[PDB]
């Protein structure tokens, strides 16, 4: 390699405060440590829990940062010890990692791996407690453990998922997060029944997703909720049998779901963050054994609630991480059911645009005209 | 029978007001109506859900009324239509029903029957909204549709379970209401693995059960927790293997079951009625895959509340109603196992007092002094 081993300087947005644009300027990127995998980006995808950390809400949030985690690329150069892969691999970075040891990855109900998590929340490495990234020999800081809004960054060996080498790397952006989270809610979450119904509130790619999967699983019914009614015909073609908007309507959006479906829907799915909705999703929930999975993240602090009386009598209340896919194991599994032809994978993007643009794809996500829009550089 | 077809004039308690004494006094209990079956009752017991309706609590109440919900006994006569039972049959009347036919009841998921909960609710009789006690022609009105404080009362046939002739009808009276309920919360809402961890909030008669379904279940360590610990011993009886008093410590009480156990333990169980606690047990659930169930009923008008953010990292909350236990086929399926040998039930009965001495009764319901206290006439 001309690069491995030596640092790599390349074109990233950085964000040098919340609440304001990015910077797409240059960056050295470290070599990799041990057990670090040092990744060039060649596709990255934006989600709203990458504006939600630009606008100054997230408490952990650590300025300066390299923003972006729904991404894929190919391995560059690999740290000491990394076996698992090799140069030339094509990746997913995943914020969720997977260890295999820990006592949440041999569970077989959970993916919250313990193994990296102190750090990358923290923003920085395992092996040495700093970041790897540098401007003027002034650190910047990593986001969510991947950082894809950089041509190459440096991640830990637990969050790289090898994939087909022959999946198009500008489509399984996608299966990095957001599609991934709502096809695995209903999926590993709520293990969605055949015949069942379900309603899905908000109509985003997570929304969608839950509305595809839902199909693949069976839905007999999918109600599909939002304040934007031209979100409606795109939820009809992935397979809603329902559209409703709450605002059409006096009764809270809870009652009206109870009232077209008499007690409510066996599975109720909350793609927002609202804690208002999280509520009413949890009381249209079917009454006796309804499901209700909580998708969307939620401000700091703010609570969810509801009466006893809700749960007494038979709703159970959960939610879901990176719709609970064991990433490295799993991942490499959700290209292999795209590489057969059988998700709506393609559907989900709506433009792709080149990486200097990454400013205007966030206002694009701010008034949501767009579900997802890849970037390459 | 010398009965059939007449009223019977029998001794029972009438609640006349809230908060009054309850008068031992006779009653006439007019025959069986269409569907209905009148049940000589054998032996009954108090819960302290008799208590909140008669303390002048309960918003559905309705007075003047016949309490009491835990019994046992013997068919005298049926009504038109009625062939599930015959005179003689021994029977337990519960406060839920099982129809066999609704939405509920062919579901596996649960046992909310809705059958015949709108005319009990308001202590009456499906087939023509009325009751069937009267006092000197003026009426009385039935509690929870069972009304056991009276040496005859008239059920639903969807409310009367048929049981082994064999069973001593004053232990089984246990398994109408709160011991079942602590048993189902285990085995059929929660589901406890062999292997696993339990805190149990709250050591009265439900949170016992709870105790011992647990270690029956196989659970390796199983926390009770209690503000008053002159119940820890006879919880460590039951299979307790520790014991918390939320005051000795000087952290939130779910802090202190986090720290004793890493993560949580894989099942909890709030068996107050206690918003906060019913927080708390949901909070100290295990990360990744707990699993919290709402056994107590809470005062009307508290709110559970939690951060979404509990859900999303892996814990789900829950709740039940009768232990999920569908009353009519499934209580014959406990009072068969009682007898089998398998069970502490008859270790929850701490008294047995004449019917006259229903005041006194009462007197040690409030005081803590009783388990559950039996009456027989
Ligand atoms: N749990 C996880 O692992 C995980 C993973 C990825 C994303 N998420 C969360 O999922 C949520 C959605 O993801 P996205 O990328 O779909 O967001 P998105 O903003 O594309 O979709 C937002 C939708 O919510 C609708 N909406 C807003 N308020 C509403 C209301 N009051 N009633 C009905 N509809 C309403 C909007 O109209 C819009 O269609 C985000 O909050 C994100 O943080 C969670
Ligand atoms: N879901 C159903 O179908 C069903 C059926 C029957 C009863 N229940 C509910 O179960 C609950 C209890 O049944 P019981 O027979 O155990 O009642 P009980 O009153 O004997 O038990 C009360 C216990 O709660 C403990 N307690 C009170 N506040 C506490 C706190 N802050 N922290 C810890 N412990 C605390 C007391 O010390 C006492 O031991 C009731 O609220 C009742 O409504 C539900
Ligand atoms: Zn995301
Ligand atoms: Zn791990
Ligand atoms: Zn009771
Ligand atoms: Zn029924």
């Amino acid at each position: 390699s001309e690069t491995a081993g030596k640092p790599i300087e390349c074109k990233a947005a950085i964000a040098w405060e919340a609440k304001k644009p990015l910077e797409v300027r240059t960056v050295t990127v470290a070599p990799p440590g041990p057990g670090e995998v040092r990744v060039q980006i060649k596709a990255t995808a934006l989600c709203q829990t990458d504006a939600y950390t630009l606008g100054g809400l997230d408490p952990e949030g650590r300025f300066p940062c390299i923003l972006g985690h729904e991404a894929a690329g190919v391995v560059e150069s690999v740290g000491e010890g990394v076996t698992s892969v090799k140069p030339g691999d094509h990746v997913i970075p995943c914020y969720q990692a997977y260890c295999g040891e820990c006592k949440f990855c041999k569970h077989p109900e959970s993916n919250l791996c313990v193994s990296v998590r102190a750090f990358t929340g923290k923003g920085v490495m395992k092996s040495d407690g700093k970041p790897r990234f540098t401007v003027d020999g002034k650190p910047i800081y990593h986001f969510m453990g991947t950082s894809t809004f950089s041509e190459y960054t440096v991640v830990h060996e637990q969050s790289v998922a090898k994939i087909d080498v022959n999946a198009p790397l500008d489509k399984v952006c996608l299966l990095g997060c957001g599609v991934s989270t709502g096809w695995g809610a209903v999926f590993n979450t709520a293990k969605v029944t055949a015949g069942s119904t379900v309603a899905v509130f908000g109509l985003g790619a997570v929304g969608l997703a839950v509305i595809e999967a839902a199909k693949r699983a069976g839905a007999s019914r999918i109600i599909a909720v939002d304040i934007d009614p031209t979100k409606f015909p795109t939820a009809k073609e992935f397979g809603a049998t329902d559209c409703i908007n709450p605002k059409d309507h006096e009764k809270p959006i809870q009652q009206v779901i109870v009232e077209m479906t008499e007690w409510g829907c066996d599975y109720t799915f909350e793609c927002i963050g609202n804690t208002a909705v999280m509520r009413a999703a949890l009381e249209c929930a079917h009454r006796g054994w309804g499901t209700s999975v909580i998708v969307g993240v939620a401000a700091a602090g703010q609570e969810i609630s509801t009466r006893p009386f809700q749960l007494v009598t038979g709703r159970r209340w959960m939610g879901t991480a990176f719709g609970g896919y064991k990433s490295r194991v799993q991942v490499p599994d959700l290209v292999t059911d795209y590489m057969s032809g059988a998700t709506l994978l393609d559907k989900y993007i709506t433009h792709n645009m080149k990486f200097d643009q990454i400013n205007e794809a966030f206002e694009l996500l701010h008034a949501g005209e767009c579900l997802r829009c890849v970037l390459t550089f």
